[PDB]
């Protein structure tokens, strides 16, 4: 019996918009960093609610295990990095993620054309961009205790979308969901994964698992 809802679309702030295309159009040779600044996040999202707990227990009653899945799916062709941190609300999402300016972009974006290398992004504190080096399409879910479960998502050209996820409920954390591109599908492939976290993110403090077919 026809479901009714709500979605709000937001426009990405201007120098985020910028860095986006810059990320989206301009050959990079290392964009399998792209999952070690993802699991960077998840790790910072899991310290929080880590530290959170100590001062309120109840906090852990969305879930006690902190961790990390990734998740390949060569049918769809999508990879998805799981945690089981703190989450974001409805409010974390829309300022957080696109509409506010951040204070690193710019600086970011001129030391991209001076030829800096992107694997320096997390520096500069837009390291979640870096999805785009990979992704023609990026879906944020996520689930925070004071709030309910929201799905944010863009294709980038300047807007984003947010609305309430109706999906798989999750006990808390957030989930990212790449949908590739084309000539990016070795991120789905176990030995590719398995190397680039080796290389990157071994001393993520958080267990990490990859969930394969
Ligand atoms: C201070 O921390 C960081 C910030 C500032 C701000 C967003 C923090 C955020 O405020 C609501 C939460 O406190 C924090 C727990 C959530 C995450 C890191 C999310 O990751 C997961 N898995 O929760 C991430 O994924 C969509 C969201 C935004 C990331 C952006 C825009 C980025 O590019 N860089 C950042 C990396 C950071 O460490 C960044 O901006």
């Amino acid at each position: 019996p026809m479901e009714e809802e709500e979605v709000e679309t937001f426009a990405f702030q201007a120098e985020i918009a910028q860095l986006m295309s810059l990320i989206i159009n301009t050959f990079y040779s290392n964009k399998e960093i792209f999952l070690r600044e993802l699991i960077s996040n998840s790790s910072d999202a899991l310290d929080k609610i880590r530290y959170e707990t100590l001062t309120d227990p109840s906090k852990l009653d969305s879930g006690k295990e902190l961790h990390i899945n990734l998740i390949p799916n060569k049918q769809d062709r999508t990879l998805t990095i799981v945690d089981t941190g703190i989450g974001m609300t409805k409010a974390d999402l829309i300022n957080n993620l696109g509409t506010i300016a951040k204070s690193g972009t710019k600086a970011f974006m001129e030391a991209l054309q001076a030829g800096a290398d992107i694997s320096m992004i997390g520096q500069f504190g837009v390291g979640f961009y870096s999805a785009y080096l990979v992704a023609e399409k990026v879906t944020v879910i996520t689930k925070h205790n004071d709030d309910e479960q929201y799905a944010w998502e863009s294709s980038a050209g300047g807007s984003f979308t947010v609305r309430t996820d109706t999906g798989e409920p999750m006990g808390r954390g957030t989930k990212v969901i790449l949908h590739l591109k084309e000539d990016q599908t070795e991120y789905l492939e176990e030995r590719r994964i398995k190397e680039i976290v080796k290389k990157h993110s071994q001393f993520i403090g958080y267990p990490i698992t990859l969930f394969v077919e």
